[PDB]
């Protein structure tokens, strides 16, 4: 009955079930969550673990004592509930002072303050346990193009990444950075605006290993791509640090649905490749109960989340079991996609006829690929119609 | 008057031009032309030269006396108007062998058809003089999530990308290669969908040095994504080896129409960005007049190309002069942009309290950027309206 | 096991299987096939009928003898196999001379003739017994501002289509006319881009009960719109006279996937609604096998169309006849959705205390919709997980 | 130097200028604004008047001596300065209790309040002069294909606007109104998505002739649609009551950037338009100062919105009058689209041979349209490259 257990890793952002609805347009439809009622909230449902941004769980501006006792209470739900903290970031998007970004503002002090922010939270979530420390630079881009120069940005974004790479190399630190990617919303553009755009930018980083991505399933739909090619691009550079899961309708502003609404389709083919690739990390939920819900609905949007995957997980599993379908996928030539092109050797490709002069270029046009027979297996799995 | 001479570098693919004007819906509106015409029309309006695909140069299927033929007539154009050819390309996307991909088909028989295809027209493109070979895989990709495993698709590309860098090391040519990104169309989707994903792949070559993009106005816009911003990131990764200028309304088909027409704006800051640049390579239009044009239509829009990047040009030339906008642009801080953050260093970051202990978030937010000030001194050089 | 029979209504165009595979950027990938061979092969997948353009079913330019020999040859296959023609149409885009439009060509000569061409076949439809005529103006429209004045092009629209119903009233024919908008494709923008813009326009011809729209699932999706939702307004004006079903990724060109392709759960509201609402027209596919496929891949992405119909039927019935989801659906209040707001009149509401003095605003926002469990048994329900 | 003045009919809402910053993902980045000091500081700009909601005019849930108050100091400042009040609306959106809709909440209650809290912001909107109310339905829709039967939404969407109608009936008021489509946001979707939907909608009102719409540039742009196209169809229809004026870059979040920005052709055609058609309602602008800018910031913001339409303005009158492009009109036969198809009647076109058996197709397809020398005469004539 799909029923989730912390053994599946499935884990929550704070400002997920605590979003209190408060969008462009309206006002908040939900009261505020104590982080420790959503720690015990969540544990109930089978979830494994929270993450947080700095804000989300020590208020912004709080004195130390203030923040001593936000992260004892925290801590003591953690210790009463067995949740983990696999991940945290940083909030460098609220705060009207990072309207022009953080580490890309024109303002130089500005710059600086969101590195110091930045670098106190890394001692946090370490302190936590967190693996993982994403950056989404959601106020880093222009609405206007005379506002932003984009090469003296990506020079101001290299060093802010440059200089966490040396900060945790320096206190002997095991986390990880991974940048979330996203093209727009709440900048009219914003910089590194899908997977690929930040794989390239990390190859420039000074220490590249550090560094992979953190994808959202809205976010590259949000320019019309494809979620499960795009993941398939960061597990093939090795880069899948974190990954969050949620849905969206195509090209619109942010909806973070539930994970499986938006696109079904996408969210099946998502699970094959996460499951079939042996992807350890967490299965992070970056979403928003619809602000229509109340406290209720929360609990029942977040365990649809980890019940959609569930369920994703076995039709995908049993697609890929099915003779049928073994028997398809050969048909349609995935075993040769799979073999090299000429380990031959460029020498012997030139020297052979069968690839040129003596190739049926006809014959071969005419093989079918046979891949509606091997899409139409897919769909009888996802649906429970075999 | 805006006269495009050839000092100005403006390219034009044969295949632009010299489209018939069939699409999915409609036979042809014009018949063909010979390149040899092409060349001396486009000579005349100013073009400094042209490009092609293998097919378009010499029909597919040709014997050797007939490819050796439309060489010698091609290149007899080519001397009779002074016209170069900066750039040749493969066609591996028109024939039926090709509908699964050229070089990540899964048939392994037609990657290394692919190869030899490529091969053939790089020996011909060194004889004519060009200096860099485009790759638009635009049948490599899949409408269905089974078709394709997007990681051995993404081995079997680098296979291939790797095998022509060898071949042309062997060779000793001074040619590059420049990846062209494309969402989709004619696939559902296609692979290295992005500026951003191209550039990430290149990354992973045997000798990245060879490799760049070519990336096309129309292209990301087919994903919403602003078209100087990528053009940034590639000039700032050192890989913009080639343009594909035209026009495009968004997030539909890949209209290519004329330079200018689209996206006004987009088009002005791209020049504006190419000029600051110092680009040196063609600008190189690929667009389609469209087939409700007769030949005297074709000339007109393949005109109208040159000259509204000569009026851009002028009026990105005219904004950046201005003292007026050098006054805006220090006022919104472009000049704190282009500076370090931390030239200082980590521990003098760490240590200064300017940074956060003392650092004034609200006086800081409070300071406006000014950016619709400067933007409309944008708008006015752009509209001659100062 | 889903098996489709005629008594279930579906039907498809002659260009659907026929279909030859050429795209943007694509010759053809499978041979022409004889509409004689399609009714043949639709029948034994259990279609109930076929439809066609003029020109997918008499080559343009037949003589009569020709003409006759075609529809001769074709009405047997009818006869053969008990196949239906429901609906017929007009080809006003693939000829050259409908470059700038049939209807609204700005040529008044081309106007003209696409009238004629149109009555042409309406009287072949009426022979054949079909119920109901579409009109798709793929061609109407545009890529620039200047090349179409839209008024006078509605003008022109009006005059065609009244014109056409005086034709039908005068021959006391029973056929009504089904208008399909689509965005953009071929045409840069295409007039009537939406179902709104369709519906509106009949509003406003001369005898508008003849009249009602055709929507294409991937059509409205191009403008990423809900398609259940103006099928639902469609149904709301007495206006859905048929409709064309396949699949759509989203805000591209104009994909025509097999139906249950492309946005699942989409297609999944949709049958809810043409069900629950008893539309009784055809269930008409418009979707073009991929060009990967060969003639068995033809046949099964035909079969596709029809099984995920089926498949989509049984779960939306399951769906609405499951108590918990009935309960449900009054715990979101769906029932009082269904309720006159102020059956009571005017002054009554006006006089009403509890509608403003005394409404409590506060105890009413605080009632959750409970939309997010209503929408994970929904979920259920699709695939088979309850 | 395109200096507005209030003959110029410009207005903007209360909530455009006073826009704090607050979006989705960020805090206020600018203080609230009196309602007193915006009318002081448009019309020093040139303005002709302001807008409302209610609930910018008057604080929601405000006493009568608080409301007596606010309204009189409004009074004062459109006193002291000249400025008119030519539309109000009423916000349903913002409250929680409108989380699912006002009058298509499905809660009957709300939607019962939805319309005094409408009736009750009429009777101020007379009294301050207003000659059109919008009816913005943002919170109308849904995020899941069961929690709204569109059929019974637009029930209940009818019988309130008729309801309203029968009321300004009533009363005898000289005020009409001005629905305004969104397709989109802040619901998944939202009902009457797109010009030509609420226009078919007002069609089955019982009085359709107080019922006009108001359309937004950047919302049918959010369809990715012709917005020139969507305003022609709805001046056709003798139904442009009002228009909102801003800038959007494609399909997105709603950006609601100046007027000019966004797509800047697409401003030109739309002024063209407008002035073409004699217009003579207000030029209003729904628009938002981005938040990075400060107070000057937002003045010169809307100084921008003016100055855009007022060169554009110069630009498309500089077009139409210029007799080249009137010849290029000719050239492209725009005057043959203004005459009808068939004056000469139905039974002449079926007897003209001219219009079939004699219609030489080929000779009518080779005749070009001149489409691109006339659209590069209009960009010679927007960027004063003439
Ligand atoms: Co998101
Ligand atoms: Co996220
Ligand atoms: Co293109
Ligand atoms: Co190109
Ligand atoms: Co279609
Ligand atoms: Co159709
Ligand atoms: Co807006
Ligand atoms: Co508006």
């Amino acid at each position: 009955n799909y029923q989730p257990t912390p053994e599946d890793r499935f884990t929550f952002g704070l400002w997920t079930v605590g979003w209190q609805g408060r969008d462009p347009f309206g006002d908040a439809t939900r009261r505020a969550l104590d982080p420790v009622e959503s720690v015990r909230r969540l544990a109930e449902l089978g979830a494994h673990g929270v993450t947080f941004h700095d804000d989300d769980l020590i208020p912004f501006g709080s004195s130390d004592s203030e923040r001593e006792e936000h992260v004892k209470r925290f801590r003591q739900a953690l210790d009463d509930t067995g949740m983990k903290v696999p991940m945290a970031t940083t909030n460098l998007f609220t705060h009207p002072v990072f309207k022009d970004g953080g580490f890309t503002a024109n303002d130089r002090d500005v710059r600086r303050y969101a590195l110091r922010k930045t670098i106190r939270n890394i001692d946090l979530a370490v302190e936590l346990g967190a693996e993982t420390y994403v950056a989404w630079g959601g106020r880093e881009g222009a609405e206007s193009g005379g506002a932003k120069d984009v090469r003296d940005a990506l020079d101001r974004m290299k060093e802010a990444f440059d200089l966490l790479g040396e900060y945790v190399t320096s206190q002997g630190y095991d986390i990880r950075f991974a940048i979330e990617p996203k093209p727009n919303e709440p900048r009219g553009d914003i910089l590194l605006p899908t997977v690929g755009h930040a794989l390239a930018f990390i190859e420039r980083l000074e220490r590249p290993e550090l560094y992979g991505v953190n994808p959202e399933v809205g976010h590259e739909q949000m320019a019309g791509l494809n979620f499960p090619h795009g993941i398939a691009q960061a597990l093939w550079a090795g880069k899948l640090f974190h990954i969050d899961l949620n849905g969206q309708n195509g090209i619109k502003y942010d909806q973070d649905l539930r994970f499986g609404a938006g696109d079904l389709r996408a969210a099946f083919w998502l699970v094959d490749l996460l499951e079939s690739a042996g992807y350890s990390g967490p299965r992070h939920f970056d979403f928003k109960p619809p602000r229509t819900e109340d406290f209720d609905g929360v609990w029942a949007s977040a365990a649809g989340c980890m019940r959609n995957y569930l369920i994703l997980k076995e039709r995908a599993a049993a697609f890929r079991a099915d003779p049928e379908v073994q028997e398809a996928l050969r048909a349609s030539r995935l075993d040769e996609l799979a073999r090299p092109t000429a380990a031959d050797g460029l020498q012997a490709l030139l020297d052979d006829r069968s690839a040129f002069e003596e190739f049926d270029v006809d014959a071969a046009a005419a093989r079918g690929m046979a891949f509606e027979r091997l899409d139409q297996l897919a769909m009888d799995h996802l649906l429970g119609a075999r």
